[PDB]
């Protein structure tokens, strides 16, 4: 790895910086259920920027062989989304106020969704990777679907500016989440149709917008109130 | 590992199959209590299914050396077993409706019968296999204990169809847990008196069972409401 | 590592010791506050216990090559501290009755400390080995930090027993976790100035002070009930 170096730099600077805003913001919070938010919306971002720094470090990269190639693998992405997804999880759920039982079917299955994930990057049986990748977005779609017809209504019983901010939220989530099955699959991982340092861009926007701009539209309502 | 390929598939087909049936059994579930029996119970199969699958497409294998040999050890059993165990920990605590204490001493307690059964698992050092196993049973000991001695008397103050539903679930996990450190122990991981073929056999029926058949009993009592 | 032997060896009997004194001790216990304090704090060490035999079996050690030189990296220690570190956490928010949202951030920016840490000890680049050092020790600073000015007013508004059995706590704590990252960076893993021996020596005092001190000071005053 090389080229994409500075796609993992700007990944790294923004993430860090991303960190300090939501510190700095919500300091002067009293309620302890935006100081909750703040709490969950603030970690996602500070986990972030050291896995994207293991990245450009050299850490987090490796070197996995699949077909005629040793491919490099970045897996700090699969350590970051592990912890990372499962607090953007929260974040909606506290936010429609959901069930104890719901969050664990998410929760238990974001993990598989992760792993699974994490074990097609590591396969060194070319065809295998597909499975995996099969499992990993049935997952993804189970998800993306409690949290949107599930979710939804349970945002409805709610304040307009919670059931609102709810809505963008749902959308922005869907759409991003959506992504990262289709860049994989046509990156370097998968069926490359697309280079290194463009996987790598694209995963890089992807992280920045779910991780640091989920965050700005979420703290920046006063929905989580 | 090859001739026991075919019990490797045959777990991967039947936790498959057990993961859709609760699935598609608790889509009709309101009941919020039932609801987070069928969350807690409907994740075991599931992540057995990709552990199970990771065996069979041999990702889930390792080769430790001990003895005289090199020594193919499936370490997606302990991948498995890590969050598999706390969660039917969880469905005998809510059941019974245990104090947060306990749960804290069990999950804390089947963390380390796991890991320290996997240190086992991966120790070069012949001999020394043989001390964490012995730290593994203890704290399993310890599990099955608390598991029977104390949450009966919990569930005693329950509507009989509860009480009575724990009773069977505690028989079922006092006699089943207990049959993985004697197969562990005359298996290949251990004093080798069984062949890798039977030792992947007999677990495969100790996981359906444990696994799937628990949630069947469970899932199919009212006990969940 | 062989010279260090004796001191991982006398850590894995005090540790072990340790925890046998707290089970008993708390076995008596009926309340289920202090009965979650025993939970908590009789776990620490149990932990601790496993993960310094494997050191002394030889297990958690391993070798990273910075410099001119392949270096004996405990790892345990590491795997260790990211179960121990949290557990001791939660008894300080228990007992000073903190926010869902503070421990999240405590335990969310422990995992960092901890986590980038070892990223730290097996980093192959001998520079960046401090950077890591540096963001580890800055979220360590982060967590004394509310653990000083934060859970001491929280202390306050609670029966003087407690309220005094945290400030000695809180004291032991925020001294005793300092020493970390001086330990560690003038040892073998850092800006080597001192020898393993001496290094791991050190380690093994903080942890059986941290761990089975902490919880005897804890455990032995009324503050747990
Ligand atoms: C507490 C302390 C903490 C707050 C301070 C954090 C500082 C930390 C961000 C500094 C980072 O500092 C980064 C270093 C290294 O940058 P490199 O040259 O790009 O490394 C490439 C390497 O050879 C591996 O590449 P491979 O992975 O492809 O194999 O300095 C080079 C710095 C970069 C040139 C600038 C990057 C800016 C960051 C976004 C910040
Ligand atoms: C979303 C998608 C998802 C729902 C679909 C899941 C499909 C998935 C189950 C298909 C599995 O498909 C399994 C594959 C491979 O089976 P193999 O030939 O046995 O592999 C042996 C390998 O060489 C390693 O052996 P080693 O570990 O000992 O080294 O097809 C061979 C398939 C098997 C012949 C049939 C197995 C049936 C499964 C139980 C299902
Ligand atoms: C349930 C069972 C459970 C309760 C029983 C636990 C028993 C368990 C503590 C016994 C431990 O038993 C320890 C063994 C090995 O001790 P060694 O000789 O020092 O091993 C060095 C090795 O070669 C690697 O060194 P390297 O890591 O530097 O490479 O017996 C040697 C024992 C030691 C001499 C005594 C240690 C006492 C312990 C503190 C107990
Ligand atoms: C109810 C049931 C009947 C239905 C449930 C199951 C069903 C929903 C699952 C179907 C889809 C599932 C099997 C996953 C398929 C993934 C699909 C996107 C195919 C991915 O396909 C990836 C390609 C990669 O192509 P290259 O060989 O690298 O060459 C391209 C070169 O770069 C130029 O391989 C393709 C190789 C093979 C396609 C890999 C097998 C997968
Ligand atoms: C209050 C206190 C006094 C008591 C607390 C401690 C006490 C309860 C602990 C006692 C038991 C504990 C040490 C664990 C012992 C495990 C026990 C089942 C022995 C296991 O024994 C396994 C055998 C393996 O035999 P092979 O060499 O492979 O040859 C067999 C070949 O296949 C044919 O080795 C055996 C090798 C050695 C036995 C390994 C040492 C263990
Ligand atoms: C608001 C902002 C302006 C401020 C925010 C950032 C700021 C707070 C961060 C400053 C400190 C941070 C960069 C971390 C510095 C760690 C500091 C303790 C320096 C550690 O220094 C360790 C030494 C190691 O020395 P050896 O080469 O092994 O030789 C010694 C031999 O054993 C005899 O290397 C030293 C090598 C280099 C020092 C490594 C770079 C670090
Ligand atoms: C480049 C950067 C990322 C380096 C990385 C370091 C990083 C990994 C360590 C930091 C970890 C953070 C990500 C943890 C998240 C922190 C947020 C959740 C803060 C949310 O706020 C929680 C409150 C808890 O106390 P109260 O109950 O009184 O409100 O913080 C108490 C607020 C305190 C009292 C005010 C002062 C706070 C200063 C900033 C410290
Ligand atoms: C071969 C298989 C295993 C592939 C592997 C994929 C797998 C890893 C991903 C799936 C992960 C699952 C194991 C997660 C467990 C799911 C169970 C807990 C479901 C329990 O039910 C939870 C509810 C949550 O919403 P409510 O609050 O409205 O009730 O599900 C909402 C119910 C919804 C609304 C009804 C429709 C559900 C369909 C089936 C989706
Ligand atoms: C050398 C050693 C370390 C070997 C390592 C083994 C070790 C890893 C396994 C043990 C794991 C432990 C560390 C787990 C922590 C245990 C403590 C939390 C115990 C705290 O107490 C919890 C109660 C739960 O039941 P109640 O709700 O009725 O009170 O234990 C119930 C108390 C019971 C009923 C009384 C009898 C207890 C005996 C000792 C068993
Ligand atoms: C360090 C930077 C902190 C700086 C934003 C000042 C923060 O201080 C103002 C707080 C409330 O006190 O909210 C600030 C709320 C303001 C009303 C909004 C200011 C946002 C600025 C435009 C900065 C945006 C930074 C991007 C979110 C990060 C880039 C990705
Ligand atoms: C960092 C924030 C988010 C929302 C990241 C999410 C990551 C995913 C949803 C990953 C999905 C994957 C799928 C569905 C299948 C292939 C492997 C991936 C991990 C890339
Ligand atoms: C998948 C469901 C269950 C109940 C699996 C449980 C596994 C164990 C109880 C494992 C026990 C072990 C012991 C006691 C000691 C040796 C190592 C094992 C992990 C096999
Ligand atoms: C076992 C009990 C405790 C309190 C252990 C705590 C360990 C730390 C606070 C570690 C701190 C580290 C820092 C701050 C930076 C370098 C890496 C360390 C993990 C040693």
């Amino acid at each position: 790895g090389r080229p994409e170096w500075i796609w993992l730099a700007l990944g790294t600077a923004l993430m860090g910086l991303g960190t300090l805003y939501f510190l700095v913001k919500g300091m002067g919070v009293s309620d302890p259920d935006a100081k909750k938010f703040y709490a969950i919306t603030t970690l996602v971002p500070a986990i972030a920027f050291t896995m994207y720094l293991s990245m450009l470090l050299g850490y987090g990269l490796t070197m996995v062989p699949f077909g005629g190639e040793q491919n490099p693998i970045y897996w700090a992405r699969y350590a970051d989304w592990l912890f990372t997804t499962p607090l953007l999880l929260l974040d909606l759920a506290l936010l429609v106020d959901a069930d104890q039982g719901t969050i664990l079917a998410l929760v238990g299955a974001d993990g598989i969704m992760i792993g699974t994930g994490l074990v097609g990057a590591l396969t060194k049986v070319y065809s295998y990777r597909f499975v995996w990748w099969a499992i990993s977005t049935a997952a993804m779609l189970y998800i993306l679907y409690v949290l949107f017809f599930g979710f939804t209504s349970k945002a409805e019983s709610m304040r307009p500016e919670v059931a609102s901010t709810f809505k963008v939220l749902r959308n922005v989530t869907v759409v991003l989440w959506s992504a990262y099955p289709v860049v994989w699959l046509i990156g370097s991982e998968g069926a490359g149709i697309v280079p290194l340092n463009i996987e790598t861009l694209l995963f890089m926007v992807l992280d920045v917008s779910a991780k640091v701009g989920f965050g700005l539209i979420l703290l920046r309502s006063r929905a989580i109130f």
